[PDB]
């Protein structure tokens, strides 16, 4: 359960899914010219009718930067959850970590806490890790309790 430099966009298979306790630890950087990137729990990796995404977590650079979390559901956007915090820097390389636990994912990016976020989706539906946009990864793992 980790992957050496995946290809962007990346779609692959959450072997064994997801538990309570579970860490996904992403290393990455991102490109100097880098307008928005996202990281996606899906439902599958269906392109049309378009996969469900349980928690779709969303760095924007624009101004000051932000961060946008939401859900897709039937092809439809819920309400967002906007972070007014921008922990990532164009040109400089970073790690994510999403704790996964039974209310919420909590998202720490280079140690330091991000957010929260409550599962709007059942944890157990998720099979799919979507990673695509201006960013570049060089690993991904998942760790065990
Ligand atoms: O909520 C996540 C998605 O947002 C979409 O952009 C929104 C935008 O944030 C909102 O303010 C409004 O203008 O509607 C847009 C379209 O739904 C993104 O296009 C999408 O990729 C998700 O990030």
């Amino acid at each position: 359960k980790k992957i050496s430099n995946p290809i962007i966009p990346y779609v692959g298979t959450i072997l064994g899914g997801l538990v309570p306790g579970e860490l996904i630890v992403l290393h990455g950087s991102i490109p100097d010219d880098a307008d928005r990137f996202q990281v996606d729990l899906q439902c599958g990796s269906s392109i049309k009718p378009r996969a469900d995404v349980a928690f779709h977590f969303n760095p924007r650079f624009k101004w000051s930067g932000c961060v946008v979390c939401n859900t897709l559901e039937r092809e439809k956007w819920g309400w967002e959850e906007i972070t007014y915090e921008m922990p990532f820097q164009k040109g400089r390389p970073f790690e994510i970590v999403i704790m996964i636990l039974k209310d919420k994912f909590q998202v720490s990016v280079n140690k330091k806490h991000l957010l929260l976020y409550n599962h709007r989706i059942s944890l157990e539906r998720i099979d799919t890790l979507g990673i695509y946009g201006k960013v570049q990864i060089k690993s991904i793992e998942f760790v065990s309790n």
